[PDB]
């Protein structure tokens, strides 16, 4: 599995990204999740937000639940230097303080990266369009008529509705993984598909 480290960030509203693995990403002001498969780790700054937190552990129950036992969770605070965590991360030094990671505020005006596109083959050919952006991306956007592609910020689902046509139940999931590519992500990008009815814990923690 490949380990990824996710900042979430904000005051009014939380957006997380994917950022490098290392020490020197993090910064006392925010919350980070160490998604490392079968061992997930929230670790709270120092000055971490109660919004931030909070979101951070609804990740992790998302996470947790969508692995089914798999994987397990765990929450460390700053200040407890947790070993497990510095050696999943693979590296440690000087932790950044809050004000190296920015105003919340600002990251609320100024950072939303969710995109929600439609797939549709309803005209005769594929149209891969764009919908919606940032905290415009809401989940009544959905139509169990087509397929929708929605990016987090840190995972791409291909999201078949049941009344997908057969062209597009196929080709969701390419539409989804050419996405990563077009938009410039980085290239490990989770891209996964799933069906409308699903428990699709981490979809649906998007969206609360
Ligand atoms: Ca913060
Ligand atoms: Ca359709
Ligand atoms: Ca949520
Ligand atoms: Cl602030």
């Amino acid at each position: 599995y490949r380990t990824r480290l996710l900042h979430l960030k904000g005051k009014k509203h939380i957006r997380v990204h994917e950022v490098p693995k290392t020490y020197k990403s993090l910064n006392s002001g925010d919350v980070f999740v160490l998604d490392a498969g079968k061992t997930v780790i929230q670790w709270n700054g120092a000055k971490a937000g109660l919004l931030e937190k909070v979101k951070a552990a609804e990740l992790l129950q998302a996470i947790e639940g969508e692995r089914e036992g798999i994987a397990s969770g765990r929450v460390v605070a700053e200040a407890d230097n947790d070993t497990e965590f510095f050696t999943l991360l693979g590296d440690k030094g000087p932790i950044a303080d809050a004000a190296a990671g920015g105003s919340d505020l600002e990251a609320d005006k100024k950072d939303q990266p969710a995109v929600l596109l439609r797939l549709s083959d309803a005209s005769g050919k594929f149209e891969f369009t764009e919908v919606a952006r940032g905290l415009k991306v809401k989940r009544n956007l959905l139509d169990s008529n087509d397929v929708f592609v929605l990016y987090t910020g840190a995972e791409v689902f291909a999201w078949v509705g049941k009344h997908a046509s057969v062209g597009e139940k196929k080709k969701a999931l390419s539409f989804a993984q050419e996405y990563v590519q077009k938009a410039g992500l980085p290239i490990h990008t989770p891209v996964a598909r799933i069906l409308e009815g699903g428990e699709n814990e981490v979809f649906e923690d998007f969206f609360d």
